[PDB]
């Protein structure tokens, strides 16, 4: 029974995974031009996934304009939701590349297909800026630890991401943050990392963005590759694999590479697999 | 593209609401007899709603057997998920009454239809047992308040529900619990209430059941009617309306009535409206 003038089709994509029930889900809503943004926000709250996206007609030469909502706020750019959106739209085109307009500009995607299905995509992210957070004691207390292995810096590529280093994967898994205390950190996500060489583990916490713990924070993957190189953990330009979401039962694998030098970054690439979990229609 | 031997259809019901985007969503999965329970749990985690339910063939004379999963655990009975399941199954029968088998026994529902759609249902809940929680100082500290207006008691009807009284609706809305501290309260939900006469407000918090704050805790509505009468706030048998979820943007209206006396309860009725938000199919 419709409860509006338009129904909307949607697909659920598990981003940063090659099998369903892993990765980070995103609900992608098609033909969304009739929806007021306040209604988009309410739909995102209804789905209760880390993000829902809304596919709109392009306005600046791209293939589509995408608006991105967490359960509580709109974001101007986000990695897992746009990866899932690109994979979902990939089912309706033969094109190798897709150009998704966002509030941070047009994001270029390269799609990978196997046996007629889009199985993965790679994006060029906005090049982030960064500075010291300057709230170290407060943040470490909220996380329940005494120190970060590296300087605590906050990066901006639309959302904001703070990085806190842990000395081992066991120490990362042992974190039990005070999420009420973390709620004093507005308009940012807290990304905690540990690992070595090519392979890193992450956990992300963001009351500001409406989620206790997120499974795959794609817009943090590019900045982490920069952060690791700036602090001598990898060489600049080394590709990394970032496994997030293990503790919450949503293992997600993000691939990232940042080209250049800290003061002259030229590209920040993030890629991953994705798979369709479901499809449906909503009544408004 | 299927990722299993069976796909499953589902519907999303907004329980305890008469308009979509209000109430508490539940995902109801049909034809679920092929799914192992570990897979049901993973699907519930994927949907990330307070509950997903799975419709199985009946084994004890009912219409269906329903298994109920939060994002983190199975429950033996729950009110909003069974209300939504009854409404969803109501679309596929003409019957006025539906009998849903659960781990707590067979739950009887009366369906209300208007213009060919099921718009509401009423259930007879298990009669709860109760005792003093005996953890008052710990719980009040976690909630961030100094006292409860009434004795803090824990009720069992499958899940467990603790009730903490607040002196005003403003005081209820002002709560900002320490959810990490609440995680020391296992196998229970914390229900905080305020109001007067026929009309009450509630908020529910349950890290044990995988949710920071739930919008409509239907298995707490029956016990609250008992609790209010035992503590002199209403007469035994007075119907109450319980509005939950306002602060999180998911206003949900639960109707409850408990018949008898505290020591000889004969019926605990909970009812509400529900509406279909969406329908779809998953790949496994
Ligand atoms: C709402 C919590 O989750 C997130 C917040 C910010 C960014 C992303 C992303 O994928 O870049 C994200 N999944
Ligand atoms: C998982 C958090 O939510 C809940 C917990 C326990 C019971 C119910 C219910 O509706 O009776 C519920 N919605």
């Amino acid at each position: 029974v419709p409860r509006g003038s338009h129904m909307h089709n949607y697909v659920i994509i598990d981003a940063f995974a090659s099998v369903p029930l892993e990765g980070n889900p995103v609900a992608v809503f098609f033909d969304a031009d009739d929806l007021p943004p306040a209604q988009m926000q309410r739909i995102a709250r209804e789905m209760n996934l880390s993000e829902s996206t809304f596919v709109l007609k392009p306005r600046n030469g791209g293939d589509a304009l995408i608006r991105i909502f967490t359960p509580v706020n709109e974001l101007p750019f986000a990695g897992h939701p746009l990866l899932g959106t690109a994979i979902a739209l990939g089912a309706h085109t033969d094109n190798h590349r897709l150009y998704l307009e966002t509030q941070m500009g047009t994001i270029a995607f390269e799609l990978e297909r196997q046996n007629g299905s889009v199985i993965a995509a790679s994006m060029d992210q906005p090049i982030p800026t960064w500075t010291a957070l300057g709230r170290d004691a407060e943040l470490l207390k909220a996380l329940g630890i005494s120190d970060s292995t590296f300087p605590i810096e906050i990066y901006h590529n639309g959302p904001r991401h703070v990085f806190v280093g842990l000395p081992s994967i066991d120490a990362l898994s042992a974190l039990h943050p005070d999420h009420r205390a973390l709620s004093n950190f507005h308009d940012m996500a807290i990304n905690c990392f540990a690992g070595a060489g090519r392979r890193w583990r992450s956990r992300m916490f963001s009351p500001a963005y409406g989620v206790v713990e997120d499974a795959a924070t794609g817009s943090a993957a590019g900045p982490l590759a920069i952060h690791l190189a700036r602090h001598g953990q990898i060489e600049f330009g080394q590709p990394v694999e970032i496994l997030q979401g293990v503790e919450i039962g949503r293992p997600s694998l993000m691939f990232a590479k940042a080209e250049g030098r800290a003061e002259q970054l030229t590209r920040v690439e993030v890629s991953g697999n994705g798979v369709t979990f479901g499809r449906g229609t909503i009544v408004l």
